[PDB]
RNA sequence: GAUGAGACGCGUUUUAGAGCUAGAAAUAGCAAGUUAAAAUAAGGCUAGUCCGUUAUCAACUUGAAAAAGUGU
């Protein structure tokens, strides 16, 4: 008949149930398909679907853009050879040929194996005049004599294979890439990002200090000496400890809790640096920036010594002379060594196994570890000066290519290149021709609008093409389209506005956003001066007057230049106050200072008709970061500005993407105000209303503007649906899965689609490491409320931040050791006595968090009110709770709840307001969710334009079924089993048809689509619960889940009764029995078959581990190359099984080669799985197998379940592991009594009832010894680790006089051996388990396959004994 | 809150850099090392200075494929 859905989705998981009309789940009989005597099973309408989580593209997208380097880099040395092919023709026939097959062994090269000439004596005579290419590179740049053309083509193919970075624009120059100018626009940036207490630094030589052969912490303090205002600790002192390549933490700096490290060698830097950046602000950005440009000048300058005389090629020559001087040092050390130090001689030189010198040279050992290894030595021998002081300055022994490399300019390499082609232009003619186009392969790169230079069949490319030919870095510029492609690529770059589809989002550094944002700090701001006595929120004349003042005369803005140059001098206020902001406006006017400081015109900036101007030239700057198509995209506004101006804007970058569009800011309008967003932040009367505000309130058109705007026009796919969603690929994978799971269901119930589907999105339990955090938050808020108000509690009442995670105790801090209802002093160990109240009783809204809690001796002192405490506390306590607000103890909202008597009570809105923080759902991505089910739900229509909804989708809270858990003792713990999943999704249906039946006209706040809004009178009754079935007032209490209780106590202790059976007013219809109903609850979970399902999935990614291992005899390796024997170059091991499969056949076995049939569990690996899948039967042909049957060749992915004797489970892991496929089903009295065993101190309730928890946890202690018996016997029967048990029940036999709850909790940890899936090691009091691993798979050969359907009520089970 | 475009430098693996002197070998004494080429998922056809580690995937039937169907 009629039924309902229940979803629970998550990450790894998604629960699903379907009740009935009266709440209970239907059993149906399912047809079972395969080769089974089986052909009908009886299963529960419940169940959960367990996957794997979804992975992001991040490594893909890395290893894609590695390819495309490489391959790009050797189109490259192709162009370079194709250049020289001709003219080599003449010099020698097989250079090329003889470069080619350098890689391969003299036995598979036809050639000769010397490389370069081909014959031994010039090799090495070459080798012996170069021993570094860098050798011929500095005699190629200087020499006038006649060169060799291969070894012109070695330096030329040299400098284009690693050409160099491209971080620096245009020319060379000493303003962009010597250490003292950018250390001065470092200096400017941290003086511009300040401008109070500013550090000038114009006497320094910033050079002969930072570029100095030094140590660098002693390089460091030496730059540290010249500034006496600056510490080595300090922020700038941490920057340049940045820049000069150590690792400066800047936790201190921001009294962050977290530690914060930061290394620009270190591979994990950017992400760390994002990170800070999202803490701090990225105002810093550009600061960091700085400071790695600098260290880049020095690593650059470090490198470059050679700058004598300045003659040459000074890279080549700075490397030569590298390698000179590591010849003296080595040298010297080995007769340093060997006079002083015989033993242990081969070590060093020989052994290379343990980081030596030859483990330097020879062996995997970086320069470091090689300084880390030879400096004891060196400070165990004498004369050892020199050496040392080279090797704190990292320049001993060092190698010329090395990872300091990464701040070497192309434009280095382009001067020697084009320095080498004009020596040898003269004697060759075609160099001379073709200089152009070598420069030109060296200089190319493609620009990040035009991407892949593809012909429609990428993915990922967009560009266009002005001509049918293929694109060289030559005719690059007259062959691509660069307009239509950089159009094509801002369409593709522009996301849009999550709030409003079809508008593009502005740029983060866009003026109208900075307006926007500045306004919108700045319209929740209150100002109360001596006189008015109460806070008055800022006018619109004021807030102008404000901005064009100070905003748009400084970057920053704080309080104190806010009233002294403002509210003293222009309203002329001697004292005034401020609660809005904290020190200074986190806002700021970038933007405009910067094109201020550009163009030098500040009415220009003022004039509201160039706001689309000054728009589109931040777009440009945003978009593109290459310099031609800025100017082309800013030539139109050449008549505007000229010169160094032009230059100097040309010059700007702005990087990063907002939220909002210009549309949302100021475009949809009110249609009663005639008001935009922006205006409303500018000016709105008395009350001053925010963004946020303005989207939430519906007494404006914007909600019902930006809702009916949201569906797209026409309908596309679902996985477009779901990829424009705003989550995690996991969550999305999640969301697509609990679509297939309602399209299944709604198959089984004959097509028949339900009345309702409530969703919720499950919560991601606490990590733990949270779990650290809020007690470091809790403990600082402590000591910075106890130094503020000035009582030395932490003196007589020490506490550490692991105490501080009690309710009671943190109260009692937070609370001065003072009742907050009474001028008396709390009993520090007498705290058992004291009870916590809410200052917001339970019958009104549903918050036990420390934002609505207190510590008192009574409740009775909160007075007689059924309300918020009484107003003759409040008066006597206003003094002390102000105390505790300025002193941050407690927040605003706790201070306004408290003091709520003093302004008549509680309210109609605040009524209102609890219900919709009750009732109402924040989360986007669930509201997108249930757009999608409905839109997949609902299709039909009528004889008007009118959506017809046969469906309803419901949206809950995870906080109403987790109380509904709580409050009824349907208590949850998930270690059990995965069946907490579908439980929470039958819950979740309840409690949704519950709500929907119980108040039908607050179908606005959960069910998704366009219904009637409703208003708060008509919801919420005057005062009392007067007339009972004669009003139209659904609740008097603003609590939803009161119509579940039997009794409602309030904050007096009044016990108000609510009827047996609860029902609706308007309609007449039953919407709770709270005996049979809950007796229905019960007894559902209390089900013993759950339909637990885990995805099976082919494995997919990367064909093996990427060390690439030396060669060996071993044939297990596989080969880099088809051709390349890994025997003789070696190759990759440990290859990764995409998925397994049976298959049977006969095998050839013994000396008379006699077939024997056989059946076999064969692992296909992912390199392997196209050959298998294009041909079967060849391929295990190939393998070894002998007449294969095609029909019988199985598939079987990971996790695939199989069934053995006595109902026990196996899944299929890998081709030689397998994992544990049984769910332990306990009786719900179990998990009720181990939940309030281990919850036995933190009840966190009421004392009556508290204590009968405990009683009941006393009374029933055979249940310990019940639950072992249970785990036991589940055990012998499916687990069969014999061992484990054992050793667990000895255990637990040593161990039974110990108290119920750690017992307990034991328990819990215990069932980790009985849990589905892998095998893990786990604790059980002293006792540490490890796990007993299935490395034996051969038993599945004959046990039954279980193939599952999504929801597993559809079983194929295919006995696989009857299969040979 | 996901998805994308450009580029650098290491790393690793083979080969090229002739090891020299004794001793029947076994094994001993030293001389030196810094660089380069090439590969960097095997590969694919659509042959692009493109694509190849994300997403997606029970079984069976029908389809080249998107996708439809099959079980009170």
């Amino acid at each position: 008949k009629k039924y309902s859905i229940g979803l629970d989705i998550g990450t790894n998981s998604v629960g699903w149930a379907v009740i009935t009309d009266d709440y209970k789940v239907p059993s149906k009989k399912f047809k079972v398909l395969g080769n089974t005597d089986r052909h009908s099973i009886k299963k529960n309408l419940i169940g959960a679907l367990l996957f794997d989580s979804g992975e992001t593209a991040e490594a893909t997208r890395l290893k894609r853009t590695a390819r495309r380097r490489y391959t790009r880099r050797k189109n490259r040395i192709c162009y370079l050879q194709e250049i020289f092919s001709n003219e080599m023709a003449k010099v020698d026939d097989s250079f090329f040929h003889r470069l080619e097959e350098s890689f391969l062994v003299e036995e598979d090269k036809k050639h000769e194996r010397h490389p370069i000439f081909g014959n031994i004596v010039d090799e090495v005579a070459y080798h012996e005049k170069y021993p570094t290419i860098y050798h011929l590179r500095k005699k190629l740049v200087d020499s006038t004599d006649k060169a060799d053309l291969r070894l012109i083509y070695l330096a030329l193919a040299h400098m284009i294979k690693f050409r160099g970075h491209f971080l620096i624009e245009g020319d060379l120059n000493p303003d962009n890439s010597d250490v003292d100018k950018l250390f001065i626009q470092l200096v400017q940036t941290y003086n511009q990002l300040f401008e109070e207490n500013p550090i000038n630094a114009s006497g320094v030589d910033a050079k002969a200090i930072l570029s100095a052969r030094l140590s660098k912490s002693r390089r460091l303090e030496n730059l540290i000496a010249q500034l006496p205002g600056e510490k080595k600790n300090g922020l700038f002192g941490n920057l340049i400890a940045l820049s000069l390549g150590l690792t400066p933490n800047f936790k201190s700096n921001f009294d962050l809790a977290e530690d914060a490290k930061l290394q620009l060698s270190k591979d994990t830097y950017d992400d760390d640096l994002d990170n800070l950046l999202a803490q701090i602000g990225d105002q810093y950005a550009d600061l960091f920036l700085a400071a790695k440009n600098l260290s880049d000048a020095i690593l650059l300058s470090d490198i470059l010594r050679v700058n004598t005389e300045i003659t040459k090629a000074p890279l080549s020559a700075s490397m030569i002379k590298r390698y000179d001087e590591h010849h003296q040092d080595l040298t010297l050390l080995k007769a340093l060594v060997r006079q002083q130090l015989p033993e242990k001689y081969k070590e060093i030189f020989f052994d290379q196994s343990k980081n030596g010198y030859a483990g330097y040279i020879d062996g995997g050992a970086s320069q470091e570890e090689f300084y880390k290894f030879i400096k004891p030595i060196l400070e165990k021998m004498d004369g050892t000066e020199e050496l040392l002081v080279k090797l704190n300055r990292e320049d001993l022994l060092r190698k010329q290519r090395t990872f300091d490399n990464g701040s070497i300019p192309h434009q280095i390499h382009l001067g020697e290149l084009h320095a080498i082609l004009r020596r040898q232009e003269d004697f060759y003619p075609f160099l001379k021709d073709n200089r152009e186009k070598i420069e030109k392969i060296l200089t190319f790169r493609i620009p990040y609008y035009v991407g892949p230079l593809a012909r429609g069949n990428s993915r990922f490319a967009w560009m266009t093409r002005k001509s049918e030919e293929t694109i060289t870095p030559w005719n690059f510029e007259e062959v691509v389209d660069k307009g239509a492609s950089a159009q094509s690529f801002i369409e593709r770059m522009t996301n849009f506005d999550k709030n409003l589809p079809n508008e593009k989002v502005l740029p983060k550094h866009s003026l109208l956003y900075e307006y926007f944002t500045v306004y919108n700090e700045l319209t929740k701001v209150k100002y109360v001066t001596e006189g008015m006595r109460k806070p008055a929120f800022l006018s619109g004349e004021q807030k102008k007057a404000i901005v064009d003042l100070l905003f748009k005369t400084n970057r920053k803005v704080t309080v104190k230049q806010l009233k002294e140059d403002y509210f003293k001098k222009i309203e002329c206020f001697d004292s005034v106050e401020i609660s809005g902001v904290e020190d200074r406006f986190n806002a700021s006017l970038g933007t405009y200072h910067d094109l201020l400081k550009i163009i030098k015109d500040k009415d220009f900036l003022d004039n509201e008709e160039n706001e689309d101007i000054l728009e589109d030239i931040v777009l440009t700057l945003t978009l593109f970061e290459d310099r031609e198509m800025i100017e082309e995209r800013l030539k139109t506004y050449a008549h505007l500005f000229d010169d160094k101006v032009m230059k100097q804007l040309k010059r700007r970058r702005y990087t990063g993407w907002g939220r909002l569009s210009r549309k949302l800011i100021n475009g949809i309008r009110d249609k009663q105000s005639g008001k935009t967003i922006l205006d409303f932040l500018k000016s709105d009367g008395f009350a001053n209303r925010n963004f946020m505000q303005l989207i939430h309130d519906d007494s404006l058109t914007f909600k019902e503007d930006i809702q009916k705007a949201q569906v797209s026009g026409q309908g596309d796919s679902l996985h477009e649906h779901i990829a424009n969603l705003a989550g995690s690929p996991a969550i999305k994978k999640g969301i697509l899965q609990t679509v297939k799971v309602v399209d299944e269901l709604v198959k089984v119930m004959g097509r028949h689609k339900p009345e309702n589907i409530v969703i919720e999105m499950a919560r991601e339990n606490q990590t733990t490491q949270k779990g650290q955090k809020n007690s470091r938050e809790r403990m600082k808020r402590i000591e910075e409320g106890i130094k503020e108000l000035g009582s030395q509690i932490l003196k007589e009442h020490p506490v550490e931040n692991t105490q501080l995670q009690n309710e009671k105790l943190y109260l009692y801090y937070l609370q001065n050791g003072r009742d907050m209802y009474v001028d008396q002093e709390l009993d520090i160990n007498r705290l058992s006595d004291y009870d916590v109240d809410h200052i917001v009783p339970q019958s009104f809204l549903k918050d036990d968090s420390i934002d609505n809690k207190v510590l008192t001796r009574s409740d009775k002192n909160r007075g007689k009110s059924d309300n918020v405490p009484s107003e003759e506390v409040v008066k006597k306590m206003k003094n002390y709770w102000r105390q505790l607000l300025n002193a941050k103890l407690i927040t605003q909202r706790k201070f306004d709840n408290l003091t709520k008597a003093e302004r008549g009570g509680l309210s109609e809105l605040d009524k209102a307001g609890f219900i919709k923080r009750q009732l109402v759902e924040t989360r986007q991505i669930t509201k997108h969710v249930a757009q999608i089910l409905d839109s997949r739900m609902n299709t039909k229509y009528d004889e008007n334009d009118k959506l017809i909804r046969e469906v309803k989708v419901i949206t809950l809270k995870s906080k109403l079924v987790s109380d509904f858990r709580k409050d009824f003792q349907f208590y949850k713990v998930r270690e059990i089993n995965n069946y907490h999943h579908a439980h929470d999704a039958y819950l979740n249906a309840v409690v949704g048809t519950a709500l929907i039946k119980k108040y039908p006209k607050l179908e606005s706040e959960f069910v998704y689509g366009d219904y009637k809004v409703y208003d708060v009178r008509k919801m919420i009754a005057k005062s009392e619960q007067e007339i009972g079935k004669a009003t139209a007032k659904y609740f008097f209490y603003s609590n939803i889940m009161n119509f579940f209780k039997t009794e409602i106590t309030l904050a007096n202790g009044e016990i108000r009764k609510r009827p047996l059976i609860e029902t609706n007013g308007e309609t007449g219809e039953i919407v709770w029995d709270k005996g049979r109903d809950f007796a229905t609850v019960r007894k559902v979970l209390s089900m013993p078959q759950v339909n637990i399902v885990k995805k099976t999935e082919v494995q997919t990614g990367g064909f093996s581990k990427e060390s690439i291992l030396p060669k060996r005899n071993s044939d297990k390796l596989i080969a880099r190359k088809k051709d390349w024997d890994p025997k003789k170059y070696g190759g990759f091991d440990s290859p990764t099984v995409a998925y397994s499969v049976l298959v049977v056949a006969k095998v050839e076995k013994g000396k008379s080669k006699k077939l024997k049939s056989v059946k076999e569990l064969l692992g296909i690996t992912i390199m392997e799985r196209s050959s298998f899948e294009k041909n079967p039967i060849d391929f295990l042909e190939a393998k070894g197998y002998k007449e294969v049957k095609k029909d019988l060749i199985i598939k079987l992915p990971k996790y695939s379940l199989f069934e053995l004797e006595n109902g026990r489970k196996r899944m299929l892991a890998s081709a030689g592991e397998l994992q544990k496929g049984n769910e332990l089903a306990l009786p719900s009295k179990y998990v009720n009594f181990l939940y309030l065993a281990s919850h036995y101190e933190k009840l966190k309730g009421s004392p009556e009832d508290n204590e009968q928890k405990q009683l009941f946890v006393e009374q029933h202690k055979h249940y310990l010894d019940e639950i072992i018996e249970q785990i036991s016997e589940f055990s012998k029967r499916v687990i069969l680790a014999d061992a484990n048990l054992d050793k667990v029940l000895s255990a637990y036999n040593k161990h039974r006089d110990k108290p119920i709850r750690e017992q307990a909790e034991n328990i819990i940890h215990l069932f980790t051996l009985t849990n589905l899936g892998a095998p893990a090691a786990f604790k059980y009091f002293d006792t540490t388990i490890d796990r007993k691993r299935y490395t034996s798979t051969k038993e599945v050969l004959d046990a039954t396959l279980i193939h599952q359907s999504i929801t597993g009520l559809y079983e194929t089970r295919i006995d696989l004994s009857q299969l040979g």
